[PDB]
C-alpha cells in the first residue's frame, strides 16, 4: 500500500495541466522517495521529468515501488474535478486502478475517484553542468516566447555575462528582445562562462511554458550541442524540468 | 391589453438564457395572477414550468387570458439587447399578433422598443400532479452546477442518493468513476448551506445531459432545491425571488 | 531618418487594431507635422482617416515627406508583442525598412522589424445637418444590439431626439436616444447639434469595423446631412483623430 496526502492539491492540478497535452501517457513511478515521471513528448523531441519528494506531501507512505502508466488526460479530467484549495490525497494497492480524493477545507465536501490505469513500460538524464544558466521569471518567459510564435518557427537564444537576447525571424519580418542582468525575486540573473548561441523550436518551448503557475521564476541551462533544460521548481516539491536539444542537421 | 412592466429586467434575461437550447419554441399562458410557461423539451424528455406571479411586476395589467407562441431564440435574442439594470415592460394587444418589449435604462438616457413576431401554437396543457416527496435538499446554486459538470466528464449518469446524514452523487465511465458527497450543514449568512429533510432514503439515477441543461438557471437564485421520491420525478427548483420560480421535471432511469 | 517616439505606445496598438480588419495595406503619408493615413478599405466602401499630430509624440523626427507602404494585418500582428504602458517608437532609417522598438517600464527591449512594399483622394470639410456627441460604448451596444435584428440601420436625428432603427425575419427594432440635460457630465452625456432634420440609412457591418476604436476615446461624435457620407469620430486624445466615412446604403 500506498497513500500520500499533498495538501496543495493545486500542485497536482497544476502538473496534470502542463503534462495534458505534452504527452498523453505516462509512467508515473512511485518509490520510498517519491513520484518520479519521465517521459518523452509524443512526437518524441522534448525530454520531461517530474520529481515530487515524500518530505513535500504532509503524509507519504509507500510499501512496495510501483509503475503506474496512466492516461494523462484522463487524469487531468479527474483533477479538474478538484477545487484550487483542496486536500488532494492519492492512494493505491498493489495495483489495478489509481485512488483520488479530495478534500475542500472549511467545507463538508469529500470527493473519491477511481482512475482505469494502465500497463506502460527508462531513460537517461545525466546531471552535468551547463556552460550559461538564466533564471529570470516565469511570466517574462512565457510572455517572451508567446511573442516571437508570431514571427517566426524557431527562436535564437543567444548569452553572455551582460544579458539575454532572443531572436526570431519569418515571412513577416525579424524581431529582437534584449533583457539585461538586474530588488525583489523578480530578476534576471545570467551566469554565463562560454559564449553560447542556440536555436530551439517555438512550439515546444511554448508547450514547456504550460508549467508557469507552478514557480514565479524559470531556469534555462544550457552549452553546445547539448539538449537546453528548462526548469520550474515547485516547492518544498522537487521540479518539472523540460528537455529541447537545438535543431542541428 | 397585456402590460407587465418589472424592474429587474435581469429576471427576464436570465429566464431566457435558461430556456433557449432546451425549448425551441414554448407557449406563455397570460392571466390575472401572472405569466405562466409549460414545456416538455424539445427532445421530449424534461418538463419546464416557469411562474412569474403579478405581484413582481410593479405595474401588472391583463384584461385578456392570453396563449402566447413565441420562438424562445429570438426572445433571447432581442433580451439580449436590455441591460442587466433595465426595466422591462411587456406589451401586446388582446387582438395581438406581436410582442413589445420596452426596456427602460437606468437614468432615463435610453428607452429601446422591440416588436418581436408571434406565432399559434397548438399546446394541451401538460399536467402536474402535486407531491409530497420523501425528501428534499436545499444546496448552493454553484456547489450543484459544480458538482453536475464534473461528474460528466467521467459519467453520462448521476446516481442520487439521500440519508438524514448528507446526500451523494455518483458516475462511471470508460476511465473510472466518482462520488461526490454532501454532509447537512448547521451555520453557513446564510445562503450556503445543504439542508435536508427526508421522510424514506432514496436512491435514483438521472441523464446529467439535462441536470446540465437545468443547472443554466443558476444565474436566478444563490440557492437550488432537489425534490426527489422513488419512481417519481426529480424536481430541481430555483426560486426567482419573492416572485415565482423556475422549475425543471426530470424522470428517473428504470430500476433493475 | 524618421524616428517618431510615444509613451503611450497603447494609442499605437489602439491604431492598428481599430484598422487591421478594414485595411490590409495601407500608406502611412509621414510628414513634420505629424503622421497622416487616408486609405479606403479592402472593399472599396468605407473611408479611414488616420491623424496623429507630430506635437503628440515625444520625439518626433522627419527629415524627408515620406510615404510608407504598410502592411496594417503585419504591423498588427509586430504590434502585439508590446506591452500597454510600454513605449513604442519607430523608426525608418535611409530608405528601406520600418522598424519598431518597445522599451519595457523593468528590462526589456524589444527590436522589430518589417517590410515596407510598393503600392490617393480627396475629403473635403464639412458643415453638418447633425451632430451627435455620444460615449462610445454607448453607440457600439447600440449597433451590437441592432445588428442581431437587421442588417441596416436607420439613424434618423431631430431636436430633442436622436433614433436608431432595424428589423428582420424575427421582428425590428427601435432605439430612441434623449439629450441628457441638467446633469452635464460631459464624456457619459449625449449632445445633439441638429442644424435640419435627417434619416440616413447606413450598413451596420462597416459601423460595428468603426465601432473596433472604441478603446480610442470615451465619446465620438456622428455627423450626418443628407445624401453626404456620414462622418464616425473617434478624437485620439490630443495629438489627432480617427475617421470613418460611411455613405447611406443601395
Amino acid at each position: 500500500m500506498f497513500e500520500a496526502r499533498l495538501v496543495q492539491g493545486s500542485i497536482l492540478k497544476k502538473v496534470l495541466e502542463a503534462l495534458k497535452d505534452l504527452i498523453n501517457e505516462a509512467c508515473w513511478d512511485i518509490s520510498s522517495s517519491g513520484v518520479n515521471l519521465q517521459s518523452m513528448d509524443s512526437s518524441h523531441v522534448s525530454l520531461v521529468q517530474l520529481t515530487l519528494r515524500s518530505e513535500g506531501f504532509d503524509t507519504y507512505r509507500c510499501d512496495r515501488n510501483l509503475a503506474m502508466g496512466v492516461n494523462l488526460t484522463s487524469m487531468s479530467k479527474i483533477l479538474k474535478c478538484a477545487g484550487n484549495e483542496d486536500i488532494i490525497t492519492l492512494r493505491a494497492e498493489d495495483a489495478d486502478t489509481l485512488a483520488l480524493v479530495f478534500e475542500a477545507p472549511n467545507q463538508e465536501k469529500v470527493s473519491d475517484y477511481e482512475m482505469k490505469l494502465m500497463d506502460l513500460d527508462q531513460l537517461g538524464i545525466p546531471e552535468q553542468e551547463y556552460s550559461c544558466v538564466v533564471k529570470m521569471p516565469s511570466g517574462e518567459f512565457a510572455r517572451i516566447c508567446r511573442d516571437l510564435s508570431h514571427i517566426g518557427d524557431a527562436v535564437v537564444i543567444s548569452c553572455a555575462k551582460d544579458g539575454v537576447k532572443f531572436s526570431a525571424s519569418g515571412e513577416l519580418g525579424n524581431g529582437n528582445i534584449k533583457l539585461s542582468q538586474t530588488k525583489e525575486e523578480e530578476a534576471v540573473t545570467i551566469e554565463m562562462n562560454e559564449p553560447v548561441q542556440l536555436t530551439f523550436a517555438l512550439r515546444y518551448l511554448n508547450f514547456f511554458t504550460k508549467a508557469t503557475p507552478l514557480s514565479s521564476t524559470v531556469t534555462l541551462s544550457m552549452s553546445a550541442d547539448v539538449p537546453l533544460v528548462v526548469e520550474y521548481k515547485i516547492a518544498d516539491m522537487g521540479h518539472l524540468k523540460y528537455y529541447l536539444a537545438p535543431k542541428i542537421e
